[PDB]
C-alpha cells in the first residue's frame, strides 16, 4: 500500500464543518436565538401543487438582506419537497477568485443523477389556511398531511395523525452561507485556503455551506445515512457514554483499516434517514452530493433536554450540512417503514434486476496468479463438492496496471479460461478501475486525453495523480462523451479476452488518489460542466459504475443483457446499477458481528445488494471464524469471499475437516433458497422492497424491535436468520417478534408460539440459526448443483408453514435470469395461497394465459414436493392429497407426521407433478 498511517479530517479540521457546529453551538447558547431568516409573504404564491416565495437571510446589523428563494412541491405520492437557492449565484453576480471557471450556481444536477421518477406535482394540494404570518398546505393521501410554513422566523412543520412529526428550523440551524468577497476588515480563517493532507485548496467560491435542523418529533430512533461502521438504530454524535463526538460523516473515502463503532465516512453514502417509532415512521432525503455531515441528539423538547418541569417524550434533533450545492430536501410521511422506502425508491430508483448468477457463491482473493490458478481453482471446488458461479481477478491480472490489458506472462489464454468457467455455466469477473496509467504506448490513455475525457484541475489542465499505475488520469464519468467512449472499450472485440461470461468489478472510485489528501481528489478539480470536485464528489463512484453499466447492456452486435457490476464507491440511486460491498473489512470476529448492521442499514437506505467480503479482507481468520462467517454470508444480498495479498490462501477446500463440511452445508442452504433469494430481489426491483429486513421494517408494531439490528427476515420467506457472530459461542438468544409460530428450519422444532420473547436456541459451530414463521409459504430447490446455471431447470420444493390459523402466503418468480424479456411478460410469478385446507398457486399480478424460448422450455420444470410444518392433526391417517392442474386431477401421496415433543406436526406430499408455470388447486385432509 502506498498510504501506511492515514489522515482524515475530524469535523474541526474541516472548515465548513467547523463553522456549522460553531452555528449551532452559538444558536443553543443564545437567548431566544432567532433564525435570521424571513419569508417575504408578498412574494409567495400557490399553484398547482408548489409553493414559491423569497427568503430574506439577514447578513449585518444594517438589516441588508440577501434573497434566497424557496420552492416547497406538494408530489402526487404524499412526498413534500423543499429547495432553498440563492439568487445571487442563480444570476451569475458573484466572482470566483484565482481567474477560476468553476460554475457560479449552486450545483443543482445531483436531481439530473439520482431522480427517476415520483416528481409529478399534486394539483390536489390546497392552502388550508394562509395570512401574513403562516401558511397550512394540505396534502397527501385524502389530504390527510399538513405543512405549515412560518413566515417569520421561517419554519416548517409536517405533521398527520394530529401531531407534528418533522420540523425544520425550529432550532434555527438554517444556514445558507451567502457569497462573499474576500475583504479584510476595515472569524474567517476557514473562508479562504486551507490546507490538509499534503494539499492546499484554492477554495475560489468562498464559504457556500448549506445546513439545516431537522427534528423528528416524539422519536427515539433514526436509521440510515450509511455507509458507517455503526449501529443499525444511530448514535448520538454530541458526546456522552456510548454516544460519538464528531457528526456522522458521508465523504467518499478510502479508508485503509477502517475501524468498528465510528461516525467516520466509509466508501459510499446515501443522504437517507428514518425515524421509527411503534406504528408511525417518516424520512427525509437530503439530496446533495458535496461533503456531509450529520450531527445528532436525543432528549426532551425543551431547550435544555435534561430540564425538569416538562413533559418527558423524546425528540432526536438531527443538523445536516454540506459543503456546497443547493439545500434540496425530501419529506416522507409513511407511515410505516415499507412506505417511506417505497416513496424513496420511486424517487431514486429500485434495484436492478441483477443476473441470476450474481446471486450465487463469489470466490475472489488478490489474487489469482495466472489463467492456470483460476482453472485450478475451479477444479477444486469441484473436487470438493463447494457449489460457486463465479470466479474473480483482482489488479494483478492486468498488464503492468493498465485496465483493457492482460499480463501477458501469466494470463496467456484469457478465452480458454472463460471456456472451461463456461462448462459449468460459470462466470468471471475482471476488476477495471478510473485510474488510466501515463504512460505511453496505450491507447486508453491516448484517447483519454485527446477527447478531453479525464477530470481537470483548478485552472483546467488535465490531472494527474498516482495510483495502483502509478501515475495515472482519471476518467471524467460525469461527462457524457466519457460514458460512450468507454461503452466502446468494453466490445468483446475491443476487450480481447473477455466474453460473454466476463462481467466488471468498478473499484477505488471514490476515487482514490494515493498521493491526494484523505487520499482523494483536490477540491477543487474541474468536472464535466465546470462544477468543482467539492460540488460533486459523493456522486463520482455511482459516475463509473453508471459508465460501466452501460457498457455491458450490449458488448456484440444483436445483444441487450443485464449488467453485473460491483461498486465500491455509491449513492442515492446506485441500487439501479448493480452491487456494493463494505471494501476492506478485516478478519475479525467484531467486524462479522458489525457486517449485518451495515448490510442491513444498506437495504433501508433503498441499495440492498450489499455485502461484506467473507472471511474479513485483512488478515487471517481462525478457522472457526471462517466457518461462521460463510454461515452469515449466505445472508448477505451479494455474497462473496476476498482475501488481501498477505493473507494466506483460503479457498473454502483449503479450511480442513470439520469445517469443510460445514462450509459445504452452508453452501448448499445459499444454493437450495436461491429461488427465494431470486424472488427476494424481485421485489427490491418492483417497489425497493429491502432483500433482507430488519425488524422495525418486518414489524412496526413491537417497540422492542427498534434497536435489534443482529436478526432479521429473508425477502418474502418469513425466514428469521440470527447467524452466530462471538468466539466461542454454541447458543444464540433469539427476539421473538409476535405472538406467531416460529419452527426451526431444520428440525421443525417449535421455537415459541402465542407471545412475543427471546428464546435460546442451541447454536453449536455445525448450526446455522434459522426459523421459519407461521403464515407463510417459500420456495427452494432441492438437488444439489455445482451452480446456479446447473439448477435451472430443476424441480421445486414448496414448504408451507401454518401457525394456528393454518393459512400463509407466499410467492416465486422465475426468468431466465439474463435478458431484458420480462419487460414483456416473459416470466413466471407464482403466488402461493394456503387457506382451508387447500393450496393454490395464481399468477401474482392477475394476468390471463405470447410465449417465448424461455417460458416455453419452463413447461417441463415442475413443483414436485411440498412440506407442510404445523400440519393439523385432522390430516392423520389420510393417505393422498387432490390435485388439480390444467384440466386434470388426481391423488398424490401424503405422509402425515405427528407432532412429537417440541417437533411439529409435518406433512409431505412426494411428486406433486404439476408445471411450476400453470395455476393448481390442492386439497388436503
Ligand atoms: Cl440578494
Ligand atoms: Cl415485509
Amino acid at each position: 500500500e502506498f498510504v501506511k498511517e492515514h489522515d482524515w479530517k475530524k469535523c474541526d479540521q474541516s472548515g465548513f464543518c467547523r463553522r456549522n457546529r460553531a452555528y449551532a453551538d452559538h444558536a443553543l447558547s443564545a437567548i431566544s436565538w432567532e433564525s435570521p431568516y424571513k419569508i417575504a409573504p408578498e412574494t409567495g404564491s400557490f399553484k398547482d401543487g408548489q409553493y414559491q416565495a423569497i427568503i430574506l437571510k439577514t447578513i449585518n446589523d444594517h438589516g441588508e438582506t440577501v434573497r434566497l428563494p424557496l420552492t416547497v412541491s406538494f408530489l402526487e405520492s404524499g412526498t413534500a419537497r423543499v429547495t432553498i437557492d440563492e439568487e445571487k449565484r442563480q444570476k451569475g453576480e458573484i466572482e470566483l477568485r484565482h481567474d477560476s471557471k468553476a460554475r457560479k450556481e449552486r450545483y443543482n444536477e445531483a436531481e439530473q443523477w439520482v431522480i427517476v421518477g415520483g416528481m409529478t406535482l399534486d394539483k390536489g394540494a390546497k392552502v388550508d389556511y394562509e395570512d401574513k404570518t403562516q401558511m397550512t398546505v394540505k396534502y397527501g393521501p385524502s389530504s390527510k398531511f399538513e405543512a405549515t410554513i412560518k413566515f417569520a422566523p421561517f419554519s416548517i412543520d409536517f405533521k398527520r395523525d394530529g401531531a407534528s412529526h418533522i420540523k425544520f428550523n425550529d432550532q434555527g440551524l438554517l444556514n445558507i452561507e451567502h457569497w462573499r468577497p474576500k475583504i479584510d476588515p476595515p472569524d474567517d480563517s476557514t473562508w479562504w485556503e486551507e490546507s490538509f493532507g499534503g494539499n492546499t485548496d484554492s477554495k475560489p467560491r468562498g464559504p457556500e455551506s448549506v445546513g439545516l435542523d431537522i427534528s423528528f418529533v416524539g422519536y427515539e430512533h433514526v436509521f440510515g445515512i450509511p455507509s458507517h461502521a455503526s449501529p443499525l438504530s444511530l448514535k448520538q454524535t454530541r458526546g456522552g457514554e456510548g454516544n460519538y463526538n464528531e457528526p456522522y460523516r458521508m465523504y467518499n473515502a478510502d479508508v485503509f483499516e477502517y475501524i468498528l463503532d465510528s461516525p467516520m465516512t466509509l466508501y459510499g453514502s446515501i443522504p437517507f434517514m428514518q425515524a421509527h417509532r411503534k406504528d408511525s415512521s417518516v424520512g427525509i432525503f437530503w439530496l446533495n452530493a458535496a461533503e456531509t455531515w450529520v450531527d445528532i441528539t436525543k432528549g426532551k423538547d425543551s431547550k435544555n433536554p435534561l430540564a425538569l418541569g416538562v413533559k418527558s417524550k423524546i425528540t432526536t434533533r438531527t443538523h445536516w450540512f454540506s459543503e456546497s450545492g443547493l439545500l434540496d430536501v425530501f419529506v416522507f410521511l409513511g407511515p410505516t417503514p415499507k412506505d417511506i422506502i417505497s416513496k424513496y425508491a420511486e424517487l431514486t430508483g429500485t434495484t436492478a434486476m441483477p443476473q441470476e448468477f450474481s446471486l450465487g457463491y463469489h470466490q475472489c482473493r488478490w489474487n489469482y496468479v495466472s489463467d492456470e490458478d483460476v482453472k485450478d481453482v475451479d477444479r477444486k471446488m469441484d473436487k470438493f463438492n463447494m457449489p460457486y458461479d463465479v470466479i474473480w481477478l483482482d489488479i494483478e491480472y492486468t498488464d503492468e496496471k493498465k485496465y483493457f490489458t492482460w499480463d501477458k506472462h501469466s494470463f496467456k489464454d484469457p478465452i480458454g479460461m472463460g471456456k472451461q468457467l463456461e462448462a459449468h455455466g460459470r462466470k468471471l469477473v475482471t476488476i477495471i478501475d478510473p485510474h488510466i496509467k501515463n504512460t505511453n504506448n496505450y491507447p486508453v490513455v491516448d484517447e483519454l486525453k485527446s477527447k478531453d475525457l479525464a477530470v481537470k484541475t483548478k485552472d483546467g489542465s488535465i490531472f494527474e495523480g498516482w495510483c495502483w499505475p502509478g501515475s495515472s488520469h482519471w476518467i471524467d464519468a460525469f461527462n457524457p462523451a466519457a460514458r460512450e467512449w468507454w461503452k466502446g472499450l468494453f466490445k468483446y472485440d475491443k476487450f480481447k479476452g473477455t466474453m460473454e461470461n466476463t462481467f466488471i468489478w468498478n473499484d477505488m472510485n471514490e476515487p482514490s488518489v494515493f498521493n491526494g489528501p484523505e487520499v482523494t481528489m483536490p477540491k477543487d478539480n474541474l468536472h464535466h460542466g465546470n462544477w468543482e470536485h467539492r460540488d460533486v464528489h459523493n456522486l463520482n463512484g455511482m459516475t463509473f459504475q453508471n459508465a460501466t453499466y452501460h457498457a455491458l447492456l450490449s458488448r456484440k452486435p444483436g445483444e441487450h443483457r443485464r449488467p453485473f457490476v460491483l461498486t465500491r464507491a455509491f449513492f442515492a440511486g446506485s441500487q439501479r446499477l448493480g452491487a456494493m460491498w463494505t471494501g476492506d473489512n478485516t478478519a475479525d470476529w467484531g467486524y462479522l458481528k458489525a457486517s449485518i448492521p451495515m448490510v442491513l442499514s444498506q437495504g433501508i437506505a433503498g441499495f440492498p445488494f450489499a455485502g461484506a467480503d467473507v472471511g474479513g479482507f485483512f488478515g487471517n481468520p481462525d478457522k472457526d471464524l471462517l466457518t461462521r462467517w460463510y454461515q452469515t454470508g449466505i445472508f448477505y444480498p451479494f455474497f462473496r469471499a476476498h482475501a488481501h495479498i498477505d493473507a494466506r490462501r483460503r479457498e473454502p477446500y483449503l479450511t480442513g475437516e470439520p469445517y469443510n463440511t460445514i462450509i459445504a452445508a452452508a453452501l448448499r442452504l445459499r444454493y437450495s433458497l436461491l429461488p427465494s433469494w431470486y424472488t427476494a430481489f424481485r421485489h427490491a426491483h418492483l417497489d425497493g422492497t429491502p432483500i433482507i429486513k430488519p425488524m422495525f421494517y418486518t414489524h412496526p408494531s413491537e417497540e422492542a424491535g427498534l434497536p435489534i439490528d443482529d436478526q432479521f427476515f429473508i425477502g418474502n420467506t418469513g425466514l428469521l436468520a440470527k447467524p452466530v457472530t462471538d468466539k466461542d459461542r454454541t447458543s444464540v438468544d433469539i427476539w421473538i417478534p409476535d405472538s406467531e409460530v416460529y419452527y426451526d428450519y431444520f428440525t421443525y422444532d417449535i421455537i415459541s408460539a402465542a407471545k412475543s420473547k427471546t428464546a435460546t436456541l442451541d447454536a453449536p459451530l455445525e448450526k446455522i440459526p434459522l426459523l421459519m414463521r407461521g403464515g407463510h409459504v417459500f420456495a427452494r430447490r432441492d438437488i444439489p448443483r455445482r451452480s446456479s446455471a446447473l439448477m435451472k431447470w430443476d424441480p421445486y420444493t414448496l414448504v408451507v408453514v401454518l401457525g394456528n390459523d393454518r393459512k400463509a402466503e407466499g410467492d416465486l418468480y422465475v426468468d431466465d435470469g439474463d435478458s431484458f424479456d420480462y419487460e414483456k411478460g416473459q416470466y413466471i410469478h407464482r403466488r402461493f395461497i394456503f387457506d382451508a385446507n387447500t393450496l393454490t398457486s395464481a399468477d401474482y399480478e392477475g394476468r390471463d394465459d405470447k410465449e417465448g424460448e424461455w417460458l416455453k422450455k419452463m413447461r417441463t420444470v415442475n413443483v414436485e414436493k411440498i412440506i407442510v410444518v404445523g400440519a393439523p392433526a385432522a390430516w392423520k391417517g389420510k393417505k393422498t392429497v387432490t390435485v388439480e392442474s390444467e384440466g386434470k386431477t388426481w391423488a398424490a401421496a401424503i405422509e402425515y407426521n405427528p407432532a412429537e415433543k417440541s417437533r411439529a406436526a409435518f406433512a409431505v406430499v412426494k411428486k406433486v407433478g404439476v408445471r411450476v408455470g400453470a395455476d393448481f388447486k390442492i386439497v388436503f385432509g
